[PDB]
């Protein structure tokens, strides 16, 4: 991805957009009960903690575009992945406005919380004023579509979240490039059934895990994998995507029956954004921060891995590549060992920066013992080995519980963390609960005991 130009929005007929400058994150009642080192990300140029230009830092993610056209290796990758998706008999029919808005089997309703984007953000109009869960009214939305159309600028927001001290000082805050409600709705009408099919089929055929439930899905992943695992991390995946990857995605869509609306992919590839009082044009790069792009980023990841394997290992049998992606995150396997370091080298030529899995200093063999997916390790249950626990280390959980964004959601926040932590074992879980109950706020919470969670897990299969 590359920024073509940037300048005063006024010069191009757009208004100044107002975005919060103060974090909603504040120390929680557990701030001194647990260890942690993360702080709220810098949200403005004037933040005292900054040690470099903020504007430069947040847009440095656009490293440029390494490739223009789709080569022969990418074409083969497209043919193989598209052929694989064809086995799912995905309904190519457009989804009606109602379901696209309020959800249906395999697709959740629009998030009434998130931004409505332009121009609604500048008109002070919220989603709550357009959508009616109880009525499932599409009248209002339909008139807004007719009035403002599609292909609207994306509203850029800085993400309010915890970051390491280094990322804070270097102003390395992540961004949210919100699509207008109009575009979000139009894209779900065009691809709604595709989204539903992926959400309903997490695994090695879709090569996707979006919409998955780790508590249950972890037990299914191992049997789908080939003998030798391989993985790696990407540095700034979304922003690094070159225009060629978007063209390869359109080819996949065309082959599976959506050639009808590949134009929507262009909107993601060549897009314009509004940030504060400026407007800018980007070539390449997947608009980041929102879930609406999770599926497309996952599909593209399937194309990238296939391409690098074909380019690095002529004669590779893709029918035996078994991988599952969630955006840029991935767990993959093949019957034979492969060299991730070599694959990373090939990746540079395609505009991708690949590094050792889980932040290792060197590319080491990936095993069921050290592999992680969505930050969770895999651990067989002591009593029932066939049941696999998704294990997220307590470090991140401890980092999270030390801050709060709303005193009213304290119990939901802590309960969600408990659902993650108990997988670490009864001993660790009880220590976690004991510390929570060492302060008044914690003692007033209704939290599940270990045996209660273990029983509920067994009863969920
Ligand atoms: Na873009």
């Amino acid at each position: 991805g590359e920024i073509q130009w940037m300048r005063p929005s006024k010069e191009v007929g757009y208004p100044i957009i107002n975005a919060p400058s103060k974090t909603k994150l504040e120390p929680s009642a557990f701030h001194y009960v647990f260890e942690g080192v993360k702080e709220p990300a810098v949200l403005t140029k004037n933040d005292p903690r900054l040690k470099t230009d903020f504007e430069e830092a947040i847009f440095s993610k656009y490293v440029g575009n390494k490739i223009t056209e789709v080569d022969e290796y990418m074409k083969e990758a497209v043919d193989h992945y598209a052929g694989q998706l064809m086995s799912l008999d995905i309904n190519t029919e457009q989804m009606c406005l109602e379901d696209a808005m309020y959800g249906t089997d395999g697709l959740e309703a629009l998030d009434l919380s998130t931004s409505a984007g332009y121009p609604y953000v500048a008109m002070g109009k919220k989603k709550r004023d357009i959508l009616n869960k109880q009525t499932r009214d599409t009248k209002e939305m339909q008139k807004l579509l007719d009035t403002y159309g599609i292909n609207l600028p994306l509203v850029t927001y800085v993400k309010d979240e915890l970051r390491s001290k280094t990322k804070v000082e270097q102003g390395k805050s992540r961004l949210i490039e919100a699509s207008s409600l109009n575009d979000s709705v139009a894209m779900r009408m065009a691809f709604g059934n595709l989204y539903a099919a992926f959400h309903k089929n997490p695994g090695v055929i879709t090569g996707s895990a979006v919409g998955c439930d780790p508590d249950l899905f972890w037990s299914k992943i191992p049997v789908l994998m080939e003998e030798k695992l391989f993985a790696f991390d990407y540095t700034g995946y979304d922003a690094s995507l070159s225009p060629a990857w978007f063209e390869a995605l359109k080819m996949v869509l065309e082959k599976i029956g959506f050639g009808d609306r590949v134009d929507y992919i262009d909107y993601l590839n060549h897009s314009h954004h509004l940030y504060k009082n400026k407007t800018y044009c980007v070539k390449g790069g997947m608009p980041a921060g929102c879930s609406g792009t999770s599926i497309f980023n996952s599909m593209i990841n399937n194309l990238i891995i296939r391409t690098l394997l074909l380019k690095t290992y002529k004669g590779i049998d893709l029918d035996h590549l078994k991988m599952i992606a969630y955006g840029d995150d991935v767990i993959a396997s093949y019957p034979h060992e492969v060299d991730a370091s070599l694959l990373a080298q090939s990746g540079k030529d395609y505009g991708l920066t690949m590094t050792p899995a889980d932040k290792s200093a060197t590319f080491e063999t990936v095993t069921w013992e050290n592999v992680t997916f969505l930050k969770r390790f895999f651990r067989a249950d002591e009593k029932y080995p066939f049941l696999i626990h998704p294990v997220m280390p307590m470090k991140e959980i401890h980092e999270s519980i030390r801050w709060t964004k709303d005193p009213r959601n304290t119990q939901d926040h802590v309960r969600s963390l408990c659902l993650l932590a108990w997988h670490n074992g009864e001993e660790e879980y009880n220590k976690f609960l004991a510390k929570i109950r060492s302060v008044p706020i914690g003692r007033a919470l209704d939290l599940p005991e270990y045996s209660t969670l273990y029983d509920r897990w067994l009863d969920s299969f």
